[PDB]
């Protein structure tokens, strides 16, 4: 009985940190979990978008087979089931304390969110014996935290409304009026504004619940440590949710141009200092020795995002999905492949593993941990040994989602089936839209150059087979083209 910790950032590319040896990012604190712990370099989430990817990690199931896991609005309804077995309800049954800090994304409440009272069900009802969160992301409405299902700072004498339809009467808009604009919206992002960025979404009232950007980082790493030395004396389990880099990139003041590459480059350097912020304070209560660390992201990188934030202007040399081909939104390998590091001080030994690991894994690896009795039916595969670096092999095989397409990682292969749609979103990444059953032996081919379908028909027809059985019922095998907000 460890302390566990599950750290995600949100976008954070294969090539966002300096862990597997990039020339154009320094990420110390991160590396640190890297270098002195596992180092996975095929580390997987389920999916190329945040909702999906988080509901994989929080129930160990594939979020295709939930037809609402998908980017959600602020004011979505909880996707997991309050009956359904959970990540944090498993830890609790094994005599943890839990709690769920940061970036949420999995829905609240019943599709009537009343922002003014106790927002049920949320991260409470999913076993989250502590919560302290942003409801969907930092570029949607309500720009609040809601802490316990409470909204911080909520007022009888200035309640709060939310609608994804249509603004207020009365209430200002990017579009009524841009000279109220800190950062200019690139795409989208153009609905109520708040501390002079414009969101997804329209907002009124609960102006002293309105967050500030540039304080949400210092915000959610005080979270972190009142929770932490309140909980101190028992075993307890962490989901902290980093915000970065995610749009808007409205890092603190502190961070701003310790990078050459803009607010993207400045974010990650703050999620990099939360990261050893969380380090030094489990060191300063003694704490690191007994807990096991696990650092990730949602899923795969994206320059512009929905602002003009120069991220496209000032990335220069730098690859934020490390040489993989696509990013954020792609079936292709950069949407899902990400960092992942398992980090245990004097417990594990450090190493790097090529294991096929999955964080919809971690359910039953760390159930098989704490002695949990796991019910029939997950997704979630035990590979404790794999996330220990004990054993160099876990998954012979993956499936993989980009908004509702799905493909198949088998050893040292790629499977993408053909999807009509676009070759690329208005963010520029290619979403993975090929013409024909395509094969890539991602050993020799890392960045999906060739599609080698035609020279093994073969193994093609097997991975198909072997698809097919895992995704009927759910496989669509045409899936509409949702619009970037
Ligand atoms: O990381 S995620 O939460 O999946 O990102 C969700 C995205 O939704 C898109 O509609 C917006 O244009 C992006 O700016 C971003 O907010
Ligand atoms: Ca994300």
């Amino acid at each position: 009985k460890p302390n566990v910790i599950v750290i995600l950032a949100d976008d954070l590319g294969f090539g966002d940190v300096s862990a597997y040896g990039s020339t154009t990012i320094h990420t110390p604190n991160i590396d640190s979990l890297a270098r002195g712990g596992v180092c996975f370099t095929n580390g997987y989430a389920t999916s190329a978008t945040s909702t999906p990817s988080r509901y994989a990690l929080m129930t160990g199931m594939y979020p295709w087979k939930n037809k609402d896991a998908k980017i959600l609005p602020g004011d979505a309804p909880l996707i997991i089931n309050e009956s359904q077995y959970t990540l944090p309800k498993m830890m609790r049954e094994c005599g943890y304390v839990t709690g769920a800090i940061g970036k949420w994304h999995l829905g609240m409440g019943n599709g009537n969110v009343n922002w003014n009272e106790t927002v049920k069900p949320g991260a409470k009802e999913i076993g989250f014996d502590y919560s302290c969160l942003i409801a969907a992301t930092n570029d949607r409405v309500p720009t609040v935290y809601v802490e316990n299902g409470d909204v911080v700072g909520r007022d009888p004498s200035d309640p709060i409304e939310v609608s994804y339809e249509q603004n207020f009467e009365g209430e200002p808009t990017a579009i009524s009026n841009p000279e109220m604009l800190k950062m200019q919206w690139a795409h989208g992002h153009n609905n109520s504004i708040v501390n002079g960025i414009p969101r997804i979404g329209y907002m009124k009232g609960g102006k002293k619940a309105r967050w500030k950007d540039e304080d949400m980082a210092d915000y959610f790493v005080d979270k972190v440590k009142n929770f932490i030395t309140e909980h101190r004396d028992s075993s307890f389990f962490l989901y902290y949710g980093l915000h970065e880099p995610h749009v808007p990139r409205a890092p603190h003041q502190r961070f701003v141009g310790k990078t050459t590459m803009g607010p993207r480059g400045d974010a990650i350097v703050e999620a990099d200092w939360c990261v050893g912020e969380l380090l030094t304070y489990l060191k300063k209560e003694g704490l690191l020795e007994k807990t096991l660390i696990i650092f990730s992201s949602d899923n795969g990188p994206v320059l512009n995002d929905g602002y003009k934030d120069g991220a496209p202007e000032l990335a220069g040399k730098h690859a934020p999905a490390g040489g993989l081909r696509g990013g954020k939104y792609s079936l292709f390998d950069g949407g899902t492949h990400i960092p992942l590091f398992v980090y245990w001080k004097g417990k594990i030994q450090p190493v790097k593993s090529d294991a096929l690991v999955c964080q919809m894994d971690l359910l039953a690896s760390l159930g098989s941990m704490v002695g949990a009795t796991l019910p029939d039916g997950l997704d979630s595969r035990n590979y404790l040994n794999a996330f220990m670096g004990t054993e160099l092999k876990a998954r012979e095989n993956l499936i993989i989602e980009a908004q509702g397409r799905l493909g198949y990682r088998s050893g040292d292969w790629i499977m993408m089936p053909p999807y009509k749609g676009s070759q690329r979103n208005l963010t520029g990444n290619e979403l993975g839209n090929l013409d024909e059953f395509s094969l890539f032996d991602v050993k020799s081919d890392k960045g999906q150059k060739s599609n080698v379908a035609g020279r093994h028909p073969e193994l093609l027809e097997r991975l198909k087979q072997e698809f097919f059985v895992q995704t009927d019922g759910f496989y669509r095998s045409e899936v509409e083209e949702e619009p970037l907000k």
